[PDB]
């Protein structure tokens, strides 16, 4: 299957979620009970809550060397200042949530936990050595800086233009309305063309100008858990190298034509956006098994989906529209069509090597995202999840307040929207 | 008798812009990037992406000046009339049947962010210090020569700029715990603690700038002057508070007839932290886009008795949120006496009252709360002429330029989304 | 294929109505309400009442039938172009440039409740046949606002509803939705649900009345579909007061007391069916009658027999299942063709009334159905929107701006209801 | 002196307890035998199920203080043994009760013949013994008046239309100019469709029609001045207790007491309108169990808005108080620069002192009945009660909500018309 279980560091990933309300001195007592324990200021920023205005939330950066001590602070966090704390563990410790990033800075530090004696380029040392450059350039990437842009060969070109112009032939009547809508700009400004291999800067550029989605530079196949996880703050893992050119047509890898053509055009409208974001918000902090379920919706919504448009069908898969083979079957009467049900999808067995027998038809991209968030209210989580583009910092909604907060905003909106009608 | 309005001028080739939208037809997009490209108006300059409501149009972002000018006419017939679009017009010099310009995205507040209201003042108390005129012009060319996305270029300050400094935090820390608002003290322990706000430091802009990205969103923009209340205003749609980096003249410190690091630091940088001052002041940005300037001048005297020299109301006793009495000693005292005259805020009265920079405020209004003043200034905002509404989009950092029924989507699907985040947020 | 679409028909007389409102004028109340009593139309026939939006409009409810017909169109003509008011001519016989009639006002069901065989199994026992015109006079003779007439069941009567409620209430617990047996005891207990007694309609009707608002009215034979369906917008069930005949207490190829009672009773006590079903209701008000088959196979695949998802399992919701044992044990085998309710594709889908259905349409819930039925309904041609009103139990027409209007201040109090409830 | 009358309590009282139960195997058998076991017989006690929860029934419980030896015992096994969250309501208001308020439309009538009976010696009709004679007649009317009945029609005789007649000319005659826009737009259909003239007194029974086929208000003949608590509760279920008496005729301008010109001329035109109703009935929910001192308050919102109230009409202000509507004398004094006027702000307004003897020196101005509809809601918030209160019209019955469960179903009704308005705006 597309799942690949989350691995864990050396040190692992330890983080503490919780708030306090304003009162004198007590700043000052959690600053120096952390202290106190050997855990350094560097460790724990206190920023004012976005929704109590009076109180903070703290954001603790530990590892498994704290542990000992965790407990401890944990009772006297707990029970001597009542607060309800939650536990973040990256290797999923009993009594602990499965780790998320709190901001898009910390998708750093595991972005790097990639993972080919098959491959139809391991014979070609050139091959090997370009993916151990493009490797080094995502595993050198941080957050917040521009993605370094490589020349590619004449080979790499050649490659990239037979993929292009046998799908591009073929996006107009096998694509979905919004690819083919976005596609025309992303040839008139990422330059898209077949002699040309857009560069991940230019085209991270271009959506973040369309629906403030980021590309982030990957070396290899990273966990469910940590893709998923990404895509809720609208960051795109996108791998930079490309297929061997001996074989132009077969790929078992995510290269930059399925990622640039499959994933970018999508990802450019606002609609997909929110609904794979709405995605990245049902993953963080699910169990495994809610993993799977949502690796498994995502094979087949983003990766493999199909979609209503009038009285036709179109593809909006990934995996679809970088495949020119699989493209023109996915609309045939041979595959198989159900209804797109979560319920149902997220339990349905697939295959990665061969075609699918069976596809899920969406009734449209606003309708699939709210189908996806009734889905994670069933997801087994300690606490909701919103996030902030002011920030791009993810809030935790458990407490009561916050939802008053939340709610009487919505009433507000409301009541903007009643003047407004005159 | 003085106000704080500035009106806006014009550099030497202005501003034009085009916001427009098209519906998608065979040829229809390349129709119209032709009639650009072929007038010599290249590529760099017609930005297309696709719409956030309308998933079947296009929007077309312009950056074009006066050297368009001569086939403007044109190419605007053409597409209203040949092509059947409907076409806003943006001037910066604001010729009749226009909307006065304004950016519509963050990158654009670049463009006219020097256009200051020149050697300072032969009055100024630092005039016959050369080294402090010259170091003044060290930090104009900082602002000069600064552009958005770059971190603020540090500064090592001397040290008695860091005894004025510490003879300024000194005094207003002492008081802030009796006559500050909440918010105020809220976050203020936060900037003594991550941002190095101390008696015997200067903090720097761009450690600053990213703390109130990392509470609100706002980020500080390096600014050598003042600005137009035009160009300020409308940078704080985007939650982008144009900051100045000097700080004032040795010899007295609690006099500035220009506001220095001192007020910026300690006046401003704690309420922008906080959320509902942050959606308040940008609600303020979002009334500014567009306006003509005598409106302009209404936000601009709302500003000044609120965000400036405002109070507030805290249960049953009234602080101070003004960043001018924050950070003046003589005047955050003077505010809470008995002597000052106390009116509610009520910004169709605000917007009309006289009032003088160099003296003491003889009348102060009190606001309920930041959300209730907020709630205030859209309401204005409605009363505002202007062709079409604005919102600030925090994914894209850009202004999406709306009419009636497009506002009436976006709000539906706003409140569609939060409803549905408080249903799935209510059993957890 | 013997469909359950009745076309409706028309009486001697019909029924005229015209929709218009009018802004408040010097003398214009008083100019229209002349203009009509010129005609020979006298004040009695038209109402006028204000607006419920429109601070400065008024409604004008006119009854009329087609003795008015020689005269309709001068009035119109004024009403259009010398008053400048958009009026709706509301027809039942369907004449080009009018809209299907449909009652405004809960009282209107009285006009058309009356608008109603050699192989049923009582055509050969004159005494059956004389007690079906009994119940049919019973219900020729019933108008909205009265009780419902009490009749005692006889003896055999009363062993048939024994036999089917036993053999029914022994399958319910397991092939029943939850909402069928979380009523149905509080029928057993306070509507005298038992084997060896049928319930009242009257108190059945006052039962509904205290659940969801519903009310069951009389009604001699089976209505045309517009009528029926119309009926269901003002939460008014038509509701039969006879029996099957003895000799075949499993048989009816129509429907009896036990359908009744024992079919639709218990989920029209449930808030969420009760909206679901009032929402087919409002959708049929004015559709043409391509719609109103659609509407009437949406129907028959939902409230009559549908089948709805509760958890891993499926159970069945329709009346037409719940009332007859063999085809309540049908439904839930293997043998079934089941699709998702899809009401552009549901609409379409053939059906026999005589045989078992070989194909049910499973529905997520009732809530996730009420808003695919108004989706449906969004499409369904009509110079206006349509929304009842259970204050004055009248129907709201409305065009698009009044909708936002309503639909906008409708959320508003909502929500500020569960800001306030919230902080509690 | 104030509008304000304390609630009192019958000699039997008024018991009942709110609560609700999840469905499960004999749960519904073992609250109906915790009834029965303790005498408590099925009669009282209805069981119906909940409109919100799909899962839970609502028991309403019709008791009296013969049944108070076994309350506790049952309430304590209801909360403990059963997890039900249980609400007491009591109309003496022991300490951990709530006060009383009816649930359904019909339980209006237990206690609707409360009287604040000889007439006040001050009245100007006490030398008249006819008189004496005919108030006792309409008392005796609305004593034997229950819910759902329709309003006995009583031909009045000449003089009672001379003083109605009287009352109509001088105060018709100054609408045009004093009312607001709401009173003058259904006014006219009172004269046309319910007898509103000169010459001729209306009937209770075709008014009540006419509010029904309006806002679904409906009139209530009561013998006299029932307490605050009972007449602002029954403007919840948009039910006006309403007085069936005429003023003496020798005084046809003064009364102390309402009589028909004031229910008629002051209240029924405004009942007629939407955005009045809505605002009224948002009053009555409010008063729902709220404590006496909240009673109070909301007793004085409604003086100075239902009774004496100004809205704002572009820039110019006219009447909307049913006491201004029925007084000629104060209704031209209302719109003068006399008066005081101050914005309507109910934390203020709540507490404002007031004479009902001489004309008011203060009014309070509305923006609208939307906005008063809204600032009543936001006071609502303030009053101390377990739960809150939203009115049923299909069942007309009260439903209260208290646990976050019916939070979510209110809030899923609130993201279903969401979808439905963005659906529609395409
Ligand atoms: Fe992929
Ligand atoms: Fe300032
Ligand atoms: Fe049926
Ligand atoms: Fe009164
Ligand atoms: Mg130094």
């Amino acid at each position: 299957t597309s799942y690949i279980e989350d691995n864990s560091n050396q040190n692992g990933a330890i983080s503490l979620i919780f708030s306090l309300k304003e009162e004198v001195g007590a700043l000052a007592k959690v600053l120096r009970l952390f202290e106190e324990n050997d855990i350094n200021l560097t460790h724990i920023e206190s920023r004012p809550s976005r929704l109590n205005k009076d109180e903070y939330e703290f954001f603790t950066y530990l590892d498994k060397r704290t542990k000992p001590v965790l407990g401890s602070i944990i009772k006297s966090l707990r029970n001597d200042i009542g607060a309800t704390v939650h536990e973040l563990s990256r290797d999923k410790e009993k009594n602990t949530v499965p780790w998320f990033p709190r901001t898009i800075q910390e998708l750093d530090r595991f972005a790097n936990q990639i993972l080919d004696a098959d491959h139809p380029g391991f014979k070609d040392p050139v091959y090997r050595a370009r993916r151990k450059q493009f490797a080094d350039i995502a595993y050198n990437y941080r957050h917040g800086q521009p993605i370094p842009r490589v020349e590619y060969t004449e080979e790499e070109k050649q490659t990239w233009g037979t993929v292009f112009r046998t799908l591009k032939a073929l996006y107009k009547t096998h694509a979905c309305y919004e690819h083919n809508h976005i596609f025309p700009l992303l040839e008139k400004y990422c330059g898209f063309r077949e002699d040309n291999i857009p560069q991940l800067e230019d085209v991270s550029q271009f959506l973040q100008t369309c629906t403030g989605f980021r590309l982030r530079p990957v070396a290899g196949l990273l966990s469910s858990r940590d893709f998923l996880g990404g895509l809720a703050f609208r960051v795109f893992h996108c791998t930079q190298y490309i297929r061997h050119g001996s074989k132009p047509m077969y790929t078992p890898e995510p290269d930059i034509c399925h990622e640039l053509l499959g994933h970018v055009p999508l990802f450019s409208d606002r609609s997909f956006a929110q609904f794979s974001q709405e995605i990245g918000l049902a993953s963080l902090g699910a169990p495994d098994e809610y993993i799977e379920k949502l690796a498994t919706i995502y094979w087949f919504t983003v990766e493999f989906g199909l979609c209503k448009e009038g009285d036709s069908i179109k593809a909006y898969g990934a995996g679809l529209l970088s495949s020119f083979g699989e493209l023109q079957y996915c609309l045939s009467d041979k595959p198989k069509l159900l209804p797109l049900e979560l319920e149902k999808t997220a339990c349905q067995e697939y295959s990665v090597t061969e075609f699918q027998p069976l596809y899920y038809v969406a009734e449209s991209f606003s309708d699939a995202k709210e189908k996806v968030r009734t889905f994670a209210a069933t997801i087994p989580r300690p606490f909701s999840v919103r996030y902030d583009p002011y920030t791009q910092r993810v809030e935790v909604l458990d407490n009561t307040q916050q939802l008053k907060i939340l709610a009487d905003s919505i009433n507000s909106e409301v009541g903007i929207l009643c003047n407004a009608l005159q």
